[PDB]
């Protein structure tokens, strides 16, 4: 029997003790949240710079453990450069009865969009973070992942506007201000697009330092969407499945939609007819990210070769299953054993 697996030594890292393999030295504070905490911290078998997420007593509940064992899933599934995903997974645990928590090793992301935005970027910047965003939109989609809540910081960057999307595939008056109309409202189903009404919302913040919608409740935002959508026309209304929202539109003054030339006075014709495609009610017209991708607004940077798929669909198969904590405990365990970088 052991206190911790060999090799293994305790820090403190924010005022909590951690526990790390030897290869990961000088571990700094990065962040502290909902279900776990972040560190810094390099792996000297090549100097490089990791992030570290310890996971904040997974095992208290049914509920935690599945939630640690999805993004533990989701992350080791997905292989792309503008998606976060696995270097290594760990515990300090040398049985199940020891077994309290897990590591989940990533690569550094020094900040994200949410940090360095409020200001008006060059139309540059903005054709290549976008187009990064919608490659790892692609690929996530082409998983059978979408992300439902993607916002500026869920966006990681690093020094060189390099990308990475976070927290894929996961009440009161919590803030949606890039949520899809139809996810907020629930007035249609929706398909993978929701992501790109996000993207949309996203760079127009980008292009004019302003978020583009807010609101007190769900009629508010609804009052702000419509004011740069337009009141939708009767092919829009006909798919809508809420008979009230339906009945509420229809009574609406009708107001007409664009000119995004003269919502965004300052934005390239390029660019604002993205925002136009993009910034779609009828999530049938809506872009999907491998559309988007083919834009003029891409051109400067668009390599079809780096707009890869997902090779297989993400496939769990206990993401239905009601277990007890032990048994998920089980099968986390066999999954960071079995793990291989
Ligand atoms: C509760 C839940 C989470 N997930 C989930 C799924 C997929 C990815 C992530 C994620 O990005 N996680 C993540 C993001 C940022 C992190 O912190 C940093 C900080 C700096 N650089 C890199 C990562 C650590 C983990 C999380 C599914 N269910």
């Amino acid at each position: 029997s052991l206190i911790r697996k060999k090799g293994f030594y305790k820090q403190d890292v924010n005022k909590t003790a951690w526990e790390l393999p030897k290869t990961y030295v000088s571990p700094t504070h990065v962040g502290s949240g909902a279900y776990g905490s972040v560190c810094s911290a390099i792996d000297k078998r090549s100097g490089e710079k990791v992030a570290i997420k310890k996971l904040s007593r997974p095992f208290q509940s049914e509920i935690f453990a599945k939630r640690a064992y999805r993004e533990l899933l989701l992350l080791k599934h997905m292989q792309h450069e503008n998606v976060i995903g696995l270097l290594d997974v760990f515990t300090p645990a040398s049985s199940l009865r020891n077994f309290y928590d897990f590591y989940l090793v990533m690569p550094f992301m020094q900040t994200d969009l949410q940090k360095i935005m409020g200001m008006e970027f060059s139309e540059e910047k903005i054709q290549y973070l976008v187009y990064q965003m919608l490659k790892g939109l692609k690929y996530i989609h082409s998983a059978g992942v979408v992300h439902r809540d993607l916002k500026p910081g869920n966006l990681a960057v690093n020094e060189d506007c390099e990308l990475k999307i976070l927290d894929f595939g996961l009440g009161y008056v919590v803030t949606r201000w890039y949520r899809a109309p139809e996810v907020i409202l629930s007035w249609m189903h929706y398909n993978q697009t929701v992501d790109i009404w996000s993207v949309g919302c996203i760079m127009a913040e980008m292009l004019t330092g302003k978020t583009l919608f807010k609101g007190k409740d769900y009629l508010d935002q609804l009052t702000q969407i419509l004011k740069v959508t337009g009141v939708p026309g009767t092919e829009f209304v006909q798919k809508l499945n809420d008979k009230a929202a339906k009945s509420y539109i229809q009574s609406l003054p009708q107001t007409p939609r664009k000119d995004f030339t003269q919502l965004f006075p300052r934005a390239s014709p390029q660019a604002a007819d993205l925002l136009e495609k993009m910034l779609e009610l009828d999530v049938d017209k809506r872009l999907t990210a491998a559309q988007a991708l083919t834009h003029p607004f891409f051109e400067p940077f668009r390599d079809p070769e780096e707009e890869t798929e997902a090779q297989q669909p993400f496939d769990d198969s206990l993401e239905h299953e009601k277990l007890t904590v032990d048994e998920w405990k089980q099968h986390i365990y066999k999954e960071i054993v079995n793990f291989s970088p």
